[PDB]
């Protein structure tokens, strides 16, 4: 029974999306950001100016004091609180309870988002980057060790303020078209993944496949953009300048920076290039590529002038931590976070990214050679 869950999820453009769900007894209902590049559930519990509410432990029956604190510091962002234990559920999501590990924030640093609508995070990576240390149980590895629910979930995020889908316990058919392709889990810490060759409109980049999981390359709903090793970075731009060359963008564009807008409805998305991320396949010598449109990477921004012409921001940067594939990648894609098989699908979502002449797609098998001199070591 998939369908319950089917578009359980909302957010707003570069805030993430979340999921709804109640801690405690009686319920307090909170809406928790969707994050597969962390491994701590945590909520505001206590006055935050951005929060609209937060989780209060003295009203929790059940809530348990695990008498340690923790602290979580991520690429921007991070916070600090209480660790303890509460019975958890979601209401779009499988007919279950369970006892879980909660972060009771305490305080926080540009992590809370101003009128976002979420009050917490659900990391869903893997123990071994959890914070203290591996031995706080995340909440899916509790939630699978508790129930029935198959050790799996699939995440169909939507663009354009936002919606979504995150299947607890499965894969739903009627959310994607066409065929599943899947990419070995690398290791499992973050939903690490291999990329063995990366094209901008149908141009290798040339550079030594290493290059690209230096140091390694993550899929994460809790990053924005589209993070990039800086050589490779520094590469890409380079490509996606010359094929807009015809149109002029402040450096401060190319930064994530400044905003760019057009006439409304005369965005040039033509002079923007595709970008095909080659994944590792599940075959000896065998990939499989992911197609990304401009409508991807370049995300739409509310117009803090006068809602007269149609703005973005370029939404693939610069990293010194590995590739990140976030949620600007994932859009348009069904994800499959298949852990019991050590394995990562995407096809074409059911709310896929248009375009008049281009369509983002999955395609396979492809031939490459010597993939695992790909990994970074
Ligand atoms: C938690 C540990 C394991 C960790 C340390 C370092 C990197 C990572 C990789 N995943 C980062 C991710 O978990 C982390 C989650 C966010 C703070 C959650 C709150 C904001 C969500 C909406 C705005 C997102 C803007 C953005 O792109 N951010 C805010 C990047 C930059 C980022 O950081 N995201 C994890």
């Amino acid at each position: 029974s998939f369908v319950e869950m089917v578009d359980n999820l909302r957010g707003k453009s570069g805030q993430g999306y979340y999921v709804e769900m109640t801690v405690g007894s009686p319920p307090q209902t909170l809406n928790i950001l969707v994050d597969t590049g962390s491994s701590n559930f945590a909520v505001g519990a206590a006055p935050h100016p951005f929060l609209h509410r937060y989780y209060q432990r003295q009203l929790s029956s059940t809530y348990r004091d695990l008498r340690k604190g923790v602290y979580v510091p991520y690429t921007q962002g991070k916070w600090e609180g209480e660790l303890g234990t509460d019975l958890v559920s979601i209401p779009h999501g499988p007919n279950v309870t369970v006892r879980a590990n909660i972060a009771a924030i305490t305080e926080s640093d540009k992590f809370f988002i101003n009128g976002s609508n979420w009050e917490g995070i659900l990391g869903l990576a893997y123990a071994e980057i959890a914070r203290p240390d591996d031995s706080l149980e995340p909440f899916f590895d509790s939630l699978v060790k508790q129930t029935h629910v198959p050790n799996l979930f699939s995440l169909q995020l939507c663009g354009a303020s936002v919606g979504g889908s995150m299947i607890i316990g499965g894969i739903d058919h009627s959310l994607y078209t066409g065929s599943l392709w899947y990419t070995p889990i690398r290791r499992e810490w973050y939903y690490e993944v291999i990329i063995v060759r990366v094209e901008i409109n149908g141009q290798d980049l040339k550079m030594d496949c290493k290059e690209y999981n230096y140091d390694k390359s993550i899929v994460d709903s809790g990053t924005t953009n589209l993070r990039l090793p800086k050589k490779v970075f520094e590469a890409a731009v380079k490509s996606i300048k010359a094929a807009s060359s015809t149109e002029k963008f402040p450096d401060g564009f190319w930064l994530g920076e400044q905003l760019v807008c057009w006439q409304a409805g005369t965005t040039p998305w033509n002079i923007f290039p595709v970008i095909s991320l080659y994944l590792m396949g599940e075959v000896t010598n065998q990939s499989f590529r992911i197609t990304i449109l401009p409508q991807q990477y370049l995300r739409p921004v509310e117009d803090v002038a006068t809602s007269q012409d149609d703005c973005y921001k370029f939404a693939i940067s610069q990293s010194s931590t590995g590739t990140v594939m976030g949620a600007v990648i994932m859009e348009g894609f069904y994800v499959v976070f298949d852990r019991a098989r050590k394995r990562i699908g995407f096809a074409v979502s059911a709310c896929h990214v248009h375009d008049e002449f281009r369509t983002a797609a999955v395609e396979g098998p492809f031939v490459t050679l010597d993939m695992e001199d790909c990994g970074y070591n």
